[PDB]
C-alpha cells in the first residue's frame, strides 16, 4: 500500500534527524490540514532561542501526509 | 535554508530506494504542479508489467517539493 510508504518515510525522517540546536531531543511538530510540519528544534530549544534572541534555527519543513495529491 | 532541507531529503529518498520490481534501476518520476511524483518502478519494469498483466507494483508517492505549504 502506497500511503504506508509515505508514513514510513516520515517516521524515519522524524527519527533520524534530531533537534538542529541540541542535536539530541527529537523535534517539535504539529499536524496541519493534510501536512505534517516538522520544526527544526525541540520545544525546549525553541523556547530557549526566543529567550536568548537567536532566530537562526527557526523554521520547519511541511510534509504531505499521504501518497496522493 | 528550509527549502534545501526538503530538496536533500527528496534527493536522498530518490537515491536510496530503487525500482521495487528489478531493485536496481532508479524509479520513474514526473513533476506535477508543486509535487514530485516518484513511481514505484523504473520505466523498463513498468512497461513490462503492462505487457505481462501484473498491476501489483503500480503506484507512486507524491512529495511536496517545498518546505512551506
Ligand atoms: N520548535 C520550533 N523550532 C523552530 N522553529 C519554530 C518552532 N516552533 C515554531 N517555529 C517557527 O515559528 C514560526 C511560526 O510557526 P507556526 O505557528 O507553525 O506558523 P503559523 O503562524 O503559520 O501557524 C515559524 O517560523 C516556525 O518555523
Ligand atoms: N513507472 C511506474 N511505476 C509504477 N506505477 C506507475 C508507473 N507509471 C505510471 N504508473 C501508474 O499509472 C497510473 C497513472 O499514472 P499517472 O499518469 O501518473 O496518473 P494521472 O493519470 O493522474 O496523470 C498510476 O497508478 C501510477 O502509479
Ligand atoms: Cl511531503
Ligand atoms: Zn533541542
Ligand atoms: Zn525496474
Amino acid at each position: 500500500d502506497d500511503d504506508d510508504k509515505k508514513t514510513n518515510w516520515l517516521k524515519r525522517i522524524y527519527r533520524v534527524r534530531p533537534c538542529v540546536k541540541c542535536k539530541v531531543a527529537p523535534r517539535d511538530w504539529k499536524v496541519k490540514n493534510k501536512h505534517l510540519r516538522i520544526y527544526n528544534m525541540c520545544k525546549t530549544c525553541f523556547n530557549n532561542s526566543i529567550d536568548i534572541g537567536d532566530d537562526t534555527y527557526h523554521g520547519h519543513v511541511d510534509w504531505l501526509m499521504y501518497a496522493d495529491s
